[PDB]
């Protein structure tokens, strides 16, 4: 209920991959919360080169 | 869960037709399993005529 979308929880074996559960997501577009690769300034800028 | 699609199980009366259940289908495209009209060589070929 109230979910915008759902993920597919699956079990991957040596031969196949079977979906067993659902994980529902409620999200709102914005910029207050950011997903980061890991815990640490997030502002890194490389200049005068391809990036 | 895990179903690609679902059929609609319905009861047909003399006046209307009402859906009461759902039958879910998990399928994979291929050629190993074939649905046949009845139990029996499935290769029949008519030549030199419209078919």
């Amino acid at each position: 209920v109230g979910a915008n979308c759902k993920f597919d929880v699956a079990a991957r074996t040596r031969t196949n991959e079977q979906v067993v559960r659902s994980l529902y997501v409620i999200y709102e577009e914005g910029d207050n919360i950011a997903g980061v690769p890991s815990d640490n300034d997030l502002s890194v800028l490389h200049l005068d080169s391809c990036t």
